[PDB]
Protein backbone atom coordinates (compact mmCIF):
# COMPACT_ATOMS: atom_id res chain seq x y z
CA UNK A 1 0.00 0.00 0.00
CA UNK A 2 2.05 2.60 -1.40
CA UNK A 3 -0.79 5.56 -1.34
CA UNK A 4 -0.91 7.69 2.11
CA UNK A 5 -2.99 5.60 4.54
CA UNK A 6 -6.44 6.84 5.33
CA UNK A 7 -5.51 7.75 8.97
CA UNK A 8 -3.03 10.54 7.46
CA UNK A 9 -5.47 11.49 5.06
CA UNK A 10 -7.76 12.62 7.56
CA UNK A 11 -5.60 13.74 9.93
CA UNK A 12 -4.53 16.29 7.01
CA UNK A 13 -7.71 16.76 6.49
CA UNK A 14 -7.69 18.30 10.27
CA UNK A 15 -4.71 20.61 9.10
CA UNK A 16 -6.56 22.03 6.22
CA UNK A 17 -7.17 25.63 8.30
CA UNK A 18 -3.50 26.08 8.66
CA UNK A 19 -2.75 25.41 5.14
CA UNK A 20 -5.73 27.61 3.31
CA UNK A 21 -4.71 30.03 5.47
CA UNK A 22 -0.98 29.93 4.56
CA UNK A 23 -1.46 29.68 0.98
CA UNK A 24 -4.49 31.70 0.14
CA UNK A 25 -4.34 33.58 -3.33
CA UNK A 26 -4.25 36.92 -2.31
CA UNK A 27 -1.34 39.76 -1.54
CA UNK A 28 -1.40 39.63 1.91
CA UNK A 29 1.36 37.61 3.29
CA UNK A 30 1.40 34.41 5.57
CA UNK A 31 1.99 34.80 8.83
CA UNK A 32 4.83 33.83 10.62
CA UNK A 33 3.68 31.40 13.19
CA UNK A 34 2.35 29.28 9.72
CA UNK A 35 5.37 28.47 8.66
CA UNK A 36 6.53 25.91 11.66
CA UNK A 37 3.10 24.58 11.79
CA UNK A 38 3.56 23.65 8.17
CA UNK A 39 7.13 21.95 9.03
CA UNK A 40 5.50 20.15 11.88
CA UNK A 41 3.16 18.64 9.55
CA UNK A 42 5.87 17.48 7.34
CA UNK A 43 6.89 15.50 10.50
CA UNK A 44 3.85 13.82 11.80
CA UNK A 45 4.37 10.84 9.15
CA UNK A 46 5.40 9.54 5.53
CA UNK A 47 2.39 9.78 4.54
CA UNK A 48 1.24 13.23 6.15
CA UNK A 49 4.20 14.57 4.02
CA UNK A 50 2.59 12.84 0.48
CA UNK A 51 -0.65 14.63 1.59
CA UNK A 52 1.09 17.68 2.36
CA UNK A 53 3.26 17.55 -0.93
CA UNK A 54 -0.29 17.21 -2.82
CA UNK A 55 -1.21 20.33 -1.79
CA UNK A 56 1.18 22.38 -1.93
CA UNK A 57 1.85 21.33 -5.42
CA UNK A 58 -1.35 21.46 -6.68
CA UNK A 59 -1.50 25.01 -5.58
CA UNK A 60 1.69 26.15 -7.00
CA UNK A 61 1.02 24.98 -10.16
CA UNK A 62 -3.52 26.30 -10.52
CA UNK A 63 -2.64 29.59 -8.52
CA UNK A 64 -1.88 33.23 -9.60
CA UNK A 65 1.26 34.46 -8.76
CA UNK A 66 0.38 35.41 -5.31
CA UNK A 67 -0.51 31.76 -4.30
CA UNK A 68 2.39 30.46 -6.18
CA UNK A 69 4.82 32.43 -4.24
CA UNK A 70 3.10 31.64 -0.77
CA UNK A 71 3.80 27.59 -1.21
CA UNK A 72 7.30 28.59 -2.70
CA UNK A 73 8.04 30.68 1.01
CA UNK A 74 6.78 27.29 2.19
CA UNK A 75 8.89 24.84 -0.25
CA UNK A 76 12.01 27.12 1.35
CA UNK A 77 11.37 27.09 4.79
CA UNK A 78 10.65 23.20 4.35
CA UNK A 79 14.01 22.71 2.75
CA UNK A 80 15.40 23.64 6.75
CA UNK A 81 12.87 22.42 9.15
CA UNK A 82 11.06 19.81 7.53
CA UNK A 83 10.94 16.28 7.54
CA UNK A 84 13.58 14.25 5.50
CA UNK A 85 11.21 12.30 3.63
CA UNK A 86 9.09 15.49 2.57
CA UNK A 87 12.15 16.57 0.73
CA UNK A 88 12.87 13.36 -1.12
CA UNK A 89 9.30 13.36 -2.40
CA UNK A 90 9.98 17.35 -3.08
CA UNK A 91 12.95 16.43 -5.19
CA UNK A 92 11.33 13.72 -7.21
CA UNK A 93 8.61 16.86 -8.45
CA UNK A 94 11.52 19.06 -9.30
CA UNK A 95 9.57 19.83 -12.74
CA UNK A 96 7.38 21.76 -10.71
CA UNK A 97 10.34 23.53 -9.64
CA UNK A 98 11.43 24.41 -12.94
CA UNK A 99 8.31 25.42 -14.08
CA UNK A 100 7.77 27.82 -11.27
CA UNK A 101 11.11 29.29 -12.47
CA UNK A 102 9.82 29.97 -16.24
CA UNK A 103 6.52 31.78 -14.76
CA UNK A 104 5.92 34.20 -17.50
CA UNK A 105 2.66 35.88 -18.96
CA UNK A 106 1.20 39.34 -20.07
CA UNK A 107 2.25 42.51 -17.86
CA UNK A 108 -0.16 43.48 -14.70
CA UNK A 109 -1.98 47.18 -15.48
CA UNK A 110 -0.78 48.22 -11.89
CA UNK A 111 2.26 45.94 -10.93
CA UNK A 112 3.96 45.14 -14.45
CA UNK A 113 5.73 42.29 -14.35
CA UNK A 114 7.25 42.38 -11.01
CA UNK A 115 4.63 39.34 -9.55
CA UNK A 116 6.27 37.16 -12.57
CA UNK A 117 9.90 38.38 -11.43
CA UNK A 118 9.46 37.78 -8.35
CA UNK A 119 7.68 34.13 -8.08
CA UNK A 120 11.34 33.01 -10.58
CA UNK A 121 13.55 34.69 -7.91
CA UNK A 122 11.79 32.42 -5.15
CA UNK A 123 11.59 29.13 -7.16
CA UNK A 124 15.30 29.94 -7.86
CA UNK A 125 15.81 30.82 -4.56
CA UNK A 126 14.14 26.93 -3.62
CA UNK A 127 16.18 25.38 -6.54
CA UNK A 128 19.80 26.50 -5.45
CA UNK A 129 18.84 25.01 -1.80
CA UNK A 130 17.28 22.08 -2.64
CA UNK A 131 19.42 21.01 -5.63
CA UNK A 132 22.48 21.67 -4.04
Amino acid sequence: AAAPPLRDRLSFLHRLPILLKGTSDDDVPCPGYLFEEIAKISHESPGSSQCLLEYLLSRLHSSSGHGKLKVLKILLYLCSHGSSFFLLILKRNSAFIQEAAAFAGPPDPLHGNSLYQKVRAAAQDLGSTLFS
